[PDB]
């Protein structure tokens, strides 16, 4: 059968511009108000992202948890000429979904699809994908992950002074002894950015954390 993943992909074909990454970007959101769907990301957590990425400027973006490809889109429309995305997606079908709504937006070229769990991929980022440090990375895949992948990617030494990490859900469903660490820990300079969810009525929010440093 068509899932709900095809449906969005399907709608983005029909409705936004191939090239167009923002026209992409309406589409979905059009389409996500119109089904109702929760989808954690909108134009409120949108504007929040875009800014982050405008601030820092990333040579090279970790994504973990693509799904269908709309934070992909928005993160990779912002990069730079030869900067990076590396987006992991442990759904092969999801993986499908984001590659192709990443090469109707005419951005196949800045992202790469990985396909497999993030502690499994992680740790092979600077052998196999020829990585250095990264400069951003946004945690949006399974909560109980993030606190766990935050310290692998320090023992991995993939962050460098200034890495950014953007959490997103860290309220709802919420991430609490993600939390508690990063604004514990002196390696993390932390912020937090409030987002409302209209459609639950209750208040999220996304965490900053930029990496000091070992402690
Ligand atoms: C240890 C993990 N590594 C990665 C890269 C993970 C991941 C999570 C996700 C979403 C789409 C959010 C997901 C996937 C399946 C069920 C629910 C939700 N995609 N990728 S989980
Ligand atoms: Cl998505
Ligand atoms: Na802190």
């Amino acid at each position: 059968g068509d899932t709900k993943e095809q449906r969005i992909l399907r709608y983005v074909q029909q409705n936004a511009k191939p090239g167009d990454p923002q026209s992409v970007l309406e589409a979905i959101d059009t389409y996500c108000t119109q089904k109702e769907w929760a989808m954690n990301v909108g134009d409120a957590k949108g504007q929040i992202m875009d800014a982050v990425i405008r601030e820092y400027s990333p040579s090279l973006v970790l994504e973990l948890g693509a799904y269908c490809g709309y934070s992909a889109v928005r993160m990779a429309r912002l990069l730079q000429p030869g900067a990076r995305l590396l987006t992991m997606e442990i759904n092969p079908d999801c993986a499908a979904i984001t590659q192709q709504m990443l090469n109707f937006a005419g951005l196949q070229d800045k992202v790469t699809i990985l396909n497999g769990a993030s502690q499994d991929l992680i740790p092979q980022l600077k052998k196999k994908y020829d990585v250095d440090t990264l400069d951003m990375v946004f945690l949006d895949h399974w909560k109980d992950r993030y606190l766990p992948d935050t310290l692998l990617l320090e023992e991995c030494g993939l962050l460098r002074k200034g890495t950014v990490l953007l959490a997103d859900n860290v309220i709802v469903p919420g991430t609490p002894d993600f939390l508690a660490y990063v604004r514990g820990s002196s390696s993390f300079e932390c912020t937090h950015y409030s987002s409302y969810l209209e459609y639950m009525k209750v208040v999220d929010g996304l965490e900053k954390a930029i990496y000091q440093g070992p402690s």
